[PDB]
DNA sequence: CCGACGGCGCATCAGC
DNA sequence: GCTGATGCGCA
DNA sequence: GTCGG
């Protein structure tokens, strides 16, 4: 339908984000994709494109050039400037981002073949990123995802049966491919209101039979690395993004359910829940009073519980599309 | 006309 | 060595 | 850049 509209405001939110470091201006340009790849007919001008919530002036401006001339002038001018695109393109480097894309390009340091003669002035994230370059923009087809989750699983109850670990993101919704594997995880012992090395446990024993390869990030709460498929002669998986959070029990489910989405439903949701005189956030829901007030956090043993609260009936995460 | 627009965990740095 | 700022990635 | 207050 419109994708070549899409496309062109895709290409400006990235220059937005990158070279102009304006980052409510390429969450707008987003915004108005989104609304417009949703949209069930061609666009014919500007002004029709005008009424989607999201689309503004400038916008609409943008619109009737592209239709009238198939391109955008500001956007052909942006193409052929070297310095912008070798910003824009670095920037697809894990650990690159605005400002450091362009520190390298003021040093004449433009392509991934540039960067790979310079491994000394990256840090530790960017050598990952540039490593696994390739492998990181490949989606994740829904059987990989199953098969990691059962690695995951597996090796969690391995160290301890009280933990409960959760894959969350699209995966969970039933997409058929996934960006990364996104993990949640519990365990009794923490809580809100009180173990020392609970994380790491578990990071420890996914190294130990090979699934996890390289760390970006750990710490007590939170870990960013690397994973990989076991193979058997035949093609090696490709390396994947993984991210595990540990989170305190009585947030858990309230985790999950964020962590879930899709951020349509979140939002649709916080306001289903305001309306009833509630203020859901990721890690607890809790009443309010009169003057907009938020009370104590309420108890939560399910996501269903959170459902229960407003009033609401449980959406099972395949029809959180919104 | 105006400021909001997501907020946080971790790595690294800047200033001291 | 200390602390707070910034960069980054990510619902 | 677009929006609601
Ligand atoms: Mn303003
Ligand atoms: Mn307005
Ligand atoms: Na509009
Ligand atoms: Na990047």
């Amino acid at each position: 339908l419109n994708g070549g509209i899409t496309d062109m405001l895709t290409e400006l939110a990235n220059f937005e984000k990158n070279v102009s470091q304006a980052i409510h201006k390429y969450n707008a340009y987003r915004k108005a994709a989104s609304v417009i790849a949703k949209y069930p007919h061609k666009i014919k001008s500007g002004a029709e494109a005008k009424k989607l919530p999201g689309v503004g002036t400038k916008i609409a401006e943008k619109i009737d050039e592209f239709l009238a001339t198939g391109k955008l002038r500001k956007l052909e001018k942006i193409r052929q400037d070297d310095t912008s695109s070798s910003i824009n393109f670095l920037t697809r480097v894990s650990g690159i981002g605005p400002s450091a894309a362009r520190k390298f390009v003021d040093e004449g340091i433009k392509t991934l073949e540039d960067l790979r003669k310079n491994e000394d002035k990256l840090n530790h994230h960017q050598r990952i990123g540039l490593k696994y370059f390739g492998d990181f923009e490949k989606r994740i087809p829904r059987e990989e995802m199953l098969q990691m989750q059962d690695i995951v699983l597996n090796e969690v109850k391995k160290v301890d049966s009280e933990y409960i670990a959760t894959v969350c993101g699209s995966f969970r919704r039933g997409a058929e491919s996934s960006g990364d594997m996104d993990v949640l995880l519990t365990h009794p012992s923490f809580t809100s209101e009180s173990q020392p090395k609970l994380l790491h446990q578990v990071v420890e024993q996914l190294q130990k039979v090979h699934f996890i390869t390289d760390t970006l990030s750990k710490g007590e709460t939170k870990f960013m690395g690397v994973c990989q498929l076991p193979s058997k002669d035949e093609k090696e998986y490709p390396h994947r993004r993984i991210d595990i959070r540990l989170i305190p029990k009585d947030q858990y489910y309230c985790g999950v359910l964020y962590f879930t989405g899709s951020d349509i439903f979140n939002k649709n949701m916080r306001a289903h829940a305001l309306e009833k005189g509630f203020t859901i956030n990721e890690y607890t829901i809790r009443p309010l009073g009169v003057t907009g007030v938020a009370g104590e956090p309420l108890p939560v043993d399910s996501e269903k519980d959170i459902f229960d609260y407003i009033q609401w009936k449980y959406r099972e995460p395949k029809d959180r599309s919104e």
